[PDB]
This record gives C-alpha cells, structure tokens and sequence, in this order.
C-alpha cells in the first residue's frame, strides 16, 4: 500500500552511499548512514507487521463481481 | 634501525581490525580508526622517500678484505 517502497528504497540508496563511502575511507558520517539504515530497517518491519495484521483482520471473500469482471 | 619495524605492524593491525569494526555494526571506534591509518600511510611514504634519498648517492665498492673471507 505505498508504504514499504519507498523505505525500501531508502535503504537501498543509503547502502549504495555507504559502499561508495567505503571505497573512499569516509568513516564520520558512515555511523550516520548506518544508524539511519538501521532506524529504517525498524520502520520498514514496524509497517510490514501492522500491514500484515490489519490484512489478517479482514476477510478477503469472493464476490460474484470479481467473476463478471 | 627500528624504523619501520614497527611503523608497518601499525598498519596491518589496523586495517583487519577495520574491516571487523564494520560488520559488527561498530563505527564509534572505527572513525578513529581510518584518520590514524590514513597518516600512517603517508608517514610510511616519507619515512621510505628520506632513507632512499640519503643512500643512493654513495656507492658501495668492493674490498680486498672480503675477498678471501
């Protein structure tokens, strides 16, 4: 639902600068990107466990509109 | 003389112990820890640079009292 792309994406962005970081020795703002991959990380499972919770609360039952669609 | 005996067994400490440091999620020590080697690395070049400068220009002959050694 829009909700995990863009932290995915967020993640991937910030391991890609880190590993160009490493290649050239920047380790001072390298804690900063770790500790935001890692808050991320949380809140990407923080969503992904609500999301799948809620869609575990409802019922997904079929109707005879998805048959004539 | 005891020059870079020790001055090369600092940085070989530090580079493994670096590369540990990152996958374990510790970068407080490991800022520190690219600043020394990257000053080591260039002490390493001048202390190499000023023993070459001050030795190729003497030349070292033969002598007879090796000879029959």
């Amino acid at each position: 639902p829009n909700n995990l792309k863009e932290i995915e994406q967020e993640i991937e962005k910030v391991k890609n600068e880190k590993d160009a970081a490493v290649h050239a020795q920047e380790f001072e703002n390298a804690a900063n990107l770790r500790d935001k991959q890692t808050k991320l990380e949380k809140q990407y499972e923080e969503a992904k466990n609500e999301w799948k919770n809620a869609q575990n609360g409802m019922s997904t039952s079929l109707s005879e509109e998805d048959i004539a669609e």
